């Protein structure tokens, strides 16, 4: 092992990525902390790290990264008045302190909306002080996204920098800049959500849950690779994410760089698709390897029957190494089905596992588990149908109206759920329609189903913060694999007593005329969830009336050029109609 860990990571990562990764670590633990305080702390930690590189036996150079980083964070976090119960983490020592910070990560920090300033003013600040502009980005995203995959946030940290470098020198700065920023915002929300699911799996369901997931996905991605190679990649990938999820970001970034390096040096044994990625710089290389197209599978792969049902050693091999054998099953089933969602492949492996458990205790196990693959049929057909059915509804409704349909459905199922959580989750589910229905069938399932997992997990973690519905808690705690059907099965809450009516939540203001079309949609969708919470028995027919009427007076008052009287009177008609009943 290494004398001085901060020295080892400092020299392995280089100064620039060290400081950026420590700034993220700090920002993801103490989300409410001001930017300038975090930068000062990172500066001190970094100065110290440099004394350790020069001399590894200097005073505190042999402490853990968390002891070093923890103490520095607590110089500003022991402040209970301006923060809160983050002060109690500083009453603990490692490793209990880090565990405390991990458990206090807030998925919905009460933090200001991030308003985007004039392209002209953004561009001025960028040339003025480049480094600080980019630290500000790192900081703002990390405190709002406490599980953002740190190494990818650095890649995320290299691209807006490229965007600003290029677009601030363009003739039309805004035409260059905005679509690049819009695309980075969306893909960043997708990245965050994707990583929250990896962490939720690791932290709540264990390393074994995560590995089976990795075996399934990497076997689809690298179908030419040998099981022993996939297994090695799974081990290295699992160690990387366990570290980031456990707040060991320096180690996480280092072990990821090592893995991308390993992958590119063993390319002929992994995938035929890695060529271009492996010529890119470190950050875009790692990103490219992570998003790479599936390799084409080998041509005439055998049936899998002779290794997993017909063989006389099926029950013996399972007994002697349950986990690598099932891993082998998942490797072989998943390589052959890039058209199956990861979550479907994990269900198939569980059904095979539960079948061996029952049948390897029978008279002749072979006669018991003989028709095992036959039982996969309804498991396979079921996602296919939901997706066919749901994509058809999408085509006749369009994204926006599709979202509204889910808002109404999901509000009736679980009306106790926070309104901003219902809006976000339904809108994002509605984004499955756009992103996945555009595909031919055999590509649809992984796209639609694996993305639902990401979105339902957001629902689970947002609801976990302040739980309000036992049934959501149940679906969220029961399994990972069984989450989508546990949610689909939920029926309309009859027990739910309607909400009283509040004028304010259905009264709008002129400031809505200044918002983008999208924000204005989000506003109407918010009002729509509140409508259903007020009258949950209302018919789809009734709903569309108040919706179209909402649209007309938004239309009418934004073109009324008066004294907010438009948004007042039309907000008084709703207050009068309610006081009357
Ligand atoms: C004017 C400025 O505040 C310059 S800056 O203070 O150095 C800064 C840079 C990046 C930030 F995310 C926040 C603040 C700025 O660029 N702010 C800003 C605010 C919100 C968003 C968003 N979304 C952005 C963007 F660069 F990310 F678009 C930038």
């Amino acid at each position: 092992a290494h004398k001085s860990e901060v020295a080892h990571r400092f020299k392995d990562l280089g100064e620039e990525n060290f400081k950026a990764l420590v700034l993220i670590a700090f920002a993801q633990y103490l989300q409410q902390c001001p930017f300038e305080d975090h930068v000062k702390l990172v500066n001190e930690v970094t100065e110290f790290a440099k004394t350790c590189v020069a001399d590894e036996s200097a005073e505190n150079c042999d402490k853990s990264l968390h002891t070093l980083f923890g103490d520095k964070l607590c110089t500003v976090a022991t402040l209970r008045e301006t923060y809160g119960e983050m002060a109690d983490c500083c009453a603990k020592q490692e490793p209990e302190r880090n565990e405390c910070f991990l458990q206090h990560k807030d998925d919905n920090p009460n933090l200001p909306r991030l308003v985007r300033p004039e392209v002209d003013v953004m561009c001025t600040a960028f040339h003025d002080n480049e480094e600080t502009f980019l630290k500000k980005y790192l900081y703002e995203i990390a405190r709002r996204h406490p599980y953002f995959y740190a190494p990818e946030l650095l890649f995320f940290a290299k691209r807006y920098k490229a965007a600003f470098t290029e677009c601030c020198q363009a003739a039309d700065k805004a035409a260059c800049l905005l679509p690049k920023l819009d695309e980075l915002r969306d893909e960043g929300k997708a990245s965050s959500a994707k990583q929250r699911l990896k962490c939720a799996s690791l932290q709540k369901f264990g390393e074994r849950a995560f590995k089976a997931w990795a075996v399934a996905r990497l076997s689809q991605r690298f179908p030419k690779a040998e099981f022993a190679e996939v297994s090695k990649l799974v081990t290295d990938l699992t160690k990387v994410h366990t570290e980031c999820c456990h707040g060991d970001l320096l180690e996480c970034a280092d072990d990821r760089a090592d893995l991308a390096k390993y992958i590119c040096e063993n390319q002929d044994s992994i995938s035929s698709k890695l060529k271009e990625c492996c010529e890119k710089p470190l950050l875009e290389k790692s990103h490219c390897i992570a998003e790479v197209e599936n390799d084409e599978m080998p041509a005439d792969l055998p049936s899998l029957a002779a290794d997993f049902v017909e063989s006389k050693d099926v029950c013996k091999n399972y007994a002697e190494a349950k986990d690598v054998f099932l891993g082998m099953f998942l490797y072989e089933y998943a390589r052959r089905h890039p058209d199956y969602s990861v979550v479907l492949l994990l269900r198939l492996a569980k059904t095979y596992e539960t079948t061996l458990e029952k049948c390897c205790a029978a008279a002749d196990p072979h006669e018991c588990y003989a028709k095992v693959f036959d039982e996969f049929k309804p498991l396979v057909e079921e996602p296919q149908n939901l997706i066919k059915q749901n994509c058809e509804l999408f085509e006749q409704l369009g994204e926006y109206k599709f979202q509204n349909a889910l808002l109404v459905r999901y509000t009736k199922k679980v009306p106790q759920v926070s309104t901003p959580t219902l809006v976000e989750v339904s809108r994002n589910l509605g984004k499955v329609g756009s992103k996945c229905c555009k595909h031919p069938e055999a590509k649809r399932m992984p796209c639609a189903e694996d993305y639902l997992s990401v979105v339902l997990n957001q629902l689970c973690v947002l609801h976990e913060k302040t739980p309000v519905s036992d049934r959501v808690t149940k679906c969220c705690t029961e399994s990972l694999v069984n989450r989508r059907p546990c949610f689909s099965a939920l029926e309309v809450d009859e027990t739910y007593v309607p909400k009283e009516f509040n004028a304010e939540t259905f009264t709008f203001h002129a400031d809505i005329c200044t918002l983008s079309e999208k924000e204005r949609q989000i506003k109407k969708q918010t009002a729509l969830v509140e409508l259903v919470k007020h009258k949950p028995k209302a018919t789809k027919e009734q709903l569309k009336a108040v919706m179209d009427d909402f649209a007309a007076f938004v239309e009418k008052c934004c073109k009324a050029d008066d004294k907010e009287t438009c948004f007042a009177e039309e907000g008084k008609k709703l207050v009068a109609a309610s006081q009357a009943a």
